[PDB]
């Protein structure tokens, strides 16, 4: 516990999604907080993300005071003066229940003067790192951190074209500014913000092309919750995508329920341990095939697509008080293949079937063939 | 070192955004409200309270938002814990300087707040009626009951006063061991007497009293014999007009208090820009005939004042220091009599790189 660095991880907060939504219009706000609020109930001693913090590129002013103010509430702790409060500004002492700093730590997404990451950074509540000046040569310069006898080098990629960072790697325009005190006694952390796998070979940073010298990989960018992680065996390091903290999109990649972790880091050996994150509206995704279901055809669809709608919302409550009154209302998308001579309807149309019911007031359903 | 003594920075009307898209000028408003932070450093002071105004614009840019916060960070929030090393509690550990302030005239203002580097205080729920909660402090023996009201249209205030609407919630514990401290932002003086507030209409009971809004510089305070309370209005820390009050010398102050007791230390700000003013009565010259072909006359006097008025400018940039900006000059030229004048815009021109306010030079009046 006192040479056992504690980090809290995870990605994508995209804070200010949906502002303006009249159900949805908060999530962001209360996830990011929740994402530091477990931090400083499971006291960590720093915070780290893969980057994304802010959704709009010119952050509103409410966006803005939302992640200033759940920065303060739970990573500034108690601040120091010998001037007391009597009707904070609260005086410290020294005693055995002591507020720390929880420093928090990110990289820069694609969404990431001045500028947003400015304003956090300039009040010392969030510290940037891994920003790259140069796309064509990159130099990356890491955090140092001791914790009793444990030292972690703390590397950092912001986000970089995945076809420009591909090349980078590939003509050797990407350096890594090692420590040569105590070379080979740190742990080697790095935090990216790439596409994981790609279409196309080099619209992605293959784990290939990250030097066998790291030991734990933060993957940014890709907002599917993959906690648990992988070892590649080869470069011998521990790939973990947390995933994003809200569904920024109705994909499959944001069904899988939405969790943070702790990175226990002791020396050169670690411990991960996953967190669910409950303040994360429910989305279950369906996918109904024409050809499974058994031309003048209304009410036999209808009636099967609206009763596996309601199909979805029960299971969607289950899964809230399993993350976990009234739950939020859920999110819920089916995907339908029409093919076969099915007689279909207006998408929309099928959506306002719902309102009031589901929070997705839109794009219920998709027909494909 | 004791300590028993609150210290106190004063300061108010810093208009951080004040001309900020000026080639010149620009920079002044921040760096003006980083002196007033930096001082309060490195004198060590317990807190500091503003009178208000310190935002110039009603949603101040991403800018000049950006520079208060960067201010407050470097000279106020203090070192933080952290339990952990960056390699890149001792003794000389920095602790944090609250700054307290009332209103002038999702804020960028609530931003400063969340944040928890100001203390916004002496809201005013309704205009009409004004009712003053206080924030109570103390450090050892003395006790500081800091009272606020946030600017109110000085005929509002005027007449809830008159009408027992304005309420001050006095402590009842320890009672007479408060050292009462008022902070206002309203006009100290006024030609119809309802739109300044009295300090006859100020409760007796109260010990100091800062006045905001007023932006020139009166530091040196003023004690008030009836009410028995000593009034300071340190003023603006920018010129944000080119007016009389404005050319006095803009100072800080540290005040301290003990007790019941209080002392005012006053401080010179170096970063203020000097500015000089001139009130020039053409009949009251010669060499400057009267009624005839004189505008060669007048323009050389004319010049000659301005020339001298940037000299007594450097000057005096050099006496609040213990190369120099260029500085503001006004020249308020009385031409009545028979005087040839000139373009105001042509004459302020004939300064270019050399005053901070080209475009305007000179006034002309009758
Ligand atoms: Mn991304
Ligand atoms: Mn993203
Ligand atoms: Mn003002
Ligand atoms: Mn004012």
């Amino acid at each position: 516990s006192e040479n056992t660095i504690r980090i809290l991880i995870s990605s994508d907060p995209h804070v200010g999604y949906g502002e303006k939504d009249p159900v949805r219009g908060n999530d962001s706000f209360v996830s990011f907080n929740e994402i530091l609020e477990i931090a400083r109930e499971r006291d960590v001693d720093m915070i780290l993300l893969g980057g994304d913090i802010f959704h709009d590129n010119k952050p509103s002013r409410k966006a803005l005071y939302q992640a200033l103010r759940s920065l303060r509430l739970n990573c500034l702790g108690d601040k120091p003066c010998e001037l007391e409060l009597l009707s904070v500004c609260n005086i410290n002492y020294l005693d055995p229940n002591i507020n720390v700093a929880i420093p928090v730590f990110s990289i820069h997404g694609n969404h990431d003067r001045y500028s947003a990451l400015d304003i956090l950074q300039v009040t010392g509540l969030v510290n940037y790192f891994g920003r790259v000046p140069e796309n064509d040569n990159i130099v990356v310069s890491p955090i140092l951190l001791q914790k009793g006898f444990t030292k972690l080098a703390l590397y950092g990629i912001s986000n970089v074209r995945d076809e420009r960072l591909y090349h980078s790697f590939r003509e050797n325009k990407v350096k890594f500014l090692r420590p040569d005190l105590y070379r080979d006694e740190w742990f080697n952390l790095l935090t990216v913000h790439q596409n994981h796998s790609a279409h196309t070979p080099t619209s992605y940073l293959p784990e290939s092309f990250i030097q066998d010298f790291y030991d734990f990989v933060l993957w940014g960018h890709e907002h599917e919750c993959l906690i648990d992680g992988s070892y590649n065996p080869t470069q011998k390091f521990t790939v973990v995508q947390p995933g994003s903290t809200i569904a920024t999109s109705l994909s499959p990649g944001e069904t899988a329920p939405k969790h943070c972790g702790i990175l226990n880091i002791t020396g050169k050996d670690f411990h991960l341990e996953k967190i669910r994150l409950r303040t994360v509206r429910p989305f279950i995704m369906k996918d109904i095939i024409l050809s499974e279901v058994s031309v003048e055809n209304k009410k036999e669809v209808l009636t099967y697509l609206i009763s596996k709608v309601e199909e979805a919302i029960t299971e969607a409550n289950a899964q809230w008080y399993e993350a976990q009154e009234k739950p939020p209302l859920p999110l819920i998308r089916l995907r339908v293949d029409y093919t076969g001579g099915y007689q279909t309807e207006n998408p929309q149309r099928f959506s306002n079937r719902f309102v009031g019911r589901v929070a997705n007031a839109t794009d219920v359903v998709q027909f494909y063939l």
